[PDB]
DNA sequence: GCTGATGCGTC
DNA sequence: GTCGGAC
DNA sequence: GTCCGACGACGCATCAGC
């Protein structure tokens, strides 16, 4: 059957037996799932990219059910499930190196191009004595992928390069340029997560598993109204994406919706302590009058967004206590301490149950919440071992598994009464979440501007009874956070030189993606640069941006401009434009020059989470924020 | 082994 | 983490 | 609103070049 070469998922009337490119059985080439990534990175529209995957998916279920998993993992750029903390350990650079080897080019040549291109995948693919070595498949491939993350210690970076260079030597057509682009962990297809699962869901829904081959059922929905299938597909969709949000673990979930089907999938995969799930995130929103639309029918609560880490802690029947992060990974072993306080938390009657809650350094002495860059050089504390002054202390503020019982679908009043019946707080060690139950403007306002003063970054805003759940699945930013620096004209602005520029990736391709900016030391009469910026522009500003800041590039730096331990910008600018920038903190950096000596010794100042507002052009360079000012701005907070 | 760099997680 | 683009 | 991928500071385990 067909060469792969010509694949062509995006099809109309796609027939996954007859447009397949491989025969039943066999193992899935990764040229087809290449050919999918292109015919998906070629169009904006998320709905068509859906409908091209759930093609190729719809093929390995009915000829090579065995790739499907394979297959999934690499659409989605993952090692495998998130909690085994797999990396690959590849940079741009290692990458880079592996290129250059396997097109016999030059590293700087190589290096230049990719940075020009803003796409190391261009590289490899547009850049032989020996016939070609077998075709590349897809299980092949993401087992590569596997191979490489699994090498550790000294010389693991050459036999990663042996490994990268031996794909890249096997690829033909577009296989390089997907290969470069997942190892440099920027696949960037325009479609993730969400549009996988939807894909993978149609997919079987079309295509069911377990069929004798050949197929009787090929496309299911065919014979329905357009408005029947629809609801059919959305229903079968949420099926698929409520165990998965549970369960967010394509090891578990595949095997089982290839032997059981997608209908009874809820019944073998169920959110369970020591399981890992998805958390419920927050929609930012601008003011509270954003806040009241969005929750126009619905009484809701306010609470304290405190600055720390999310921790998901899980207490199995039996005693033993696990904590997620927030994208899954394991935690258990920072907080021994926590760990042996459970006993403590809860009541005796609690015999299982999964807490969420932000982790977040305490000074015992001063009886206040430390930033968060305190917090993420806090040392693992060891229980019997010496007291230190500043500890991880707990705020919780849901409830999702309660004595064996699932309260995902419970509404957060229920869920929070459940809370803070069954669970004991411990000032320092174990607090519940302050909160504030009111539609009043007002009161909204003046307990916004309470959680600032309470070392809090601002509100979480949670419905209490309508549409109040912990179903990630029906909406995954069901919360909103309201921050005081999210006001425009509320919260401290500086006025910052823009000193460099660097060479945009992928969206950014052909012009600035980021720039590197300076406060104005006026006692040194240098220029001291403290954050980049690569955020709050508009498309069309960046295009102005990089019209008028290319008119400025240097061959060499100023030497009133100092950068110390910053990245050296791609193209250094003569000292000229002054940007507004927002930040939500100023943090004492490693690397940045900013204010250095006049809040620490050895270390400047940089900003949390800048972004651009505007251009000042009534200021000259002169008028920039000084760093006299940059250190009073730190020392208030 | 020493030293500086860095991939990748957190936010 | 913030942000804006495509739908 | 939803989904996505541009880009930020920073800590540190672990890497390479000697
Ligand atoms: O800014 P963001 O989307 O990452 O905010 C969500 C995170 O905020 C943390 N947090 C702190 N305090 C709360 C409360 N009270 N409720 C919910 N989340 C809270 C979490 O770590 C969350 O990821």
């Amino acid at each position: 059957s067909n060469d792969p070469s010509g694949y062509n998922p995006a099809k109309n009337n796609y027939h996954p037996v007859e447009d397949a490119c491989w025969k039943p059985g066999q193992k899935v080439p990764y040229l087809a799932v290449a050919r999918t990534f292109e015919k998906i990175e070629e169009v904006s529209a998320r709905l068509r990219m859906v409908e091209t995957l759930s093609n190729l998916l719809r093929s390995v279920v009915a000829l090579s059910p065995p790739d499907l998993l394979p297959v999934l993992y690499l659409s989605l750029n993952h090692l495998g499930p998130p909690q085994q903390g797999l990396e690959l350990g590849v940079g741009d650079g290692v990458l880079l190196k592996a290129v250059a080897q396997a097109t016999g080019r030059q590293l700087e040549s190589v290096r230049a191009e990719a940075a020009e291109k803003g796409d190391v995948g261009l590289v490899a693919e547009n850049s032989r004595l020996m016939l070609p070595p077998p075709p590349l498949t897809a299980s092949g491939v993401f087992s590569k992928f596997r191979d490489i993350a699994r090498l550790t210690g000294s010389a693991s970076t050459a036999k990663k390069i042996d490994i990268i260079k031996g794909l890249f030597v096997a690829c033909r057509h577009s296989e390089a340029r997907f290969i470069a682009r997942s190892l440099s962990g920027r696949l960037r297809l325009g479609l993730a997560e969400q549009s996988v699962l939807a894909a993978l869901s149609q997919a079987v829904s079309l295509t069911p598993p377990g069929q004798e081959f050949p197929p009787a059922m090929v496309d299911a929905g065919k014979g329905k109204t357009a408005e029947a299938r629809k609801t059919w597909l959305e229903e079968q969709g949420m099926i698929l994406k409520q165990t998965f949000c549970e369960v967010p673990d394509l090891d578990r979930i595949i095997p089982v919706l290839l032997e059981h089907g997608l209908e009874r999938l809820p019944e073998h995969c169920k959110l369970s302590p020591g399981i890992p799930l998805k958390p419920m995130l927050a929609h930012p929103t601008r003011g509270i009058s954003e806040v009241l639309k969005r929750f126009e029918e619905a009484a809701f609560t306010c609470e304290y967004k405190y600055d720390g880490q999310r921790a998901q802690i899980h207490a199995l029947e039996g005693g033993e206590v696990k904590i997620f992060s927030r994208n899954q990974e394991d935690n258990t072993g920072k907080y021994p301490d926590i760990i042996s306080r459970i006993p403590k938390i809860k009541l005796p009657s609690v015999t299982s149950f999964i807490l969420d809650t932000e982790a977040v350094a305490w000074d015992r002495e001063k009886k206040q919440i430390q930033p968060f860059q305190v917090l993420t050089t806090l040392k693992r504390k060891e229980v019997d071992a010496s007291e230190i002054q500043v500890q991880v202390c707990l705020y919780a503020f849901d409830l999702i598994y309660l004595n064996g019982e699932s309260l995902v679908r419970e509404p957060l009043s229920r869920r929070r009464q459940l809370l803070r019946e069954n669970f004991v707080e411990t000032e320092g060690e174990f607090v519940f979440a302050t909160s504030l139950d009111t539609k009043d403007i007002e009161q909204i306002a003046e307990f916004l501007e309470q959680s600032v003063k309470d070392s809090c970054e601002g509100l979480m805003v949670k419905t209490l009874d309508v549409d109040a759940t912990y179903e990630i699945a029906k909406r995954s930013h069901n919360w909103l956070k309201l921050k005081k620096d999210y006001l425009d004209g509320v919260g401290d602005t500086l006025d910052l030189v823009v000193i460099g520029a660097y060479l945009g990736r992928g969206k950014r391709a052909g012009r600035y993606g980021g720039f590197l900016l300076a406060s104005y030391d006026e006692d040194s009469e240098e220029l001291q640069a403290i954050c980049k910026l690569g955020t709050g522009f508009s498309d069309e500003e960046l295009e102005e941006h990089h019209q008028s800041l290319k008119a400025l590039v240097l061959p060499s730096p100023r030497p009133y401009v100092r950068i110390d331990g910053a990245v050296i910008p791609d193209h250094w600018l003569d000292p000229s434009a002054v940007w507004e920038v927002k930040c939500a903190d100023l943090s004492l950096s490693p690397i940045y020059p900013a204010a250095r000596g006049l809040v620490d010794s050895d270390k400047g100042i940089s900003l949390r989470f800048p972004r651009f507002i505007r251009v000042r052009e009534d200021k000259q360079p002169e008028q920039a924020t000084t760093s006299a000012q940059v250190a009073c701005l730190y020392r208030k907070q």
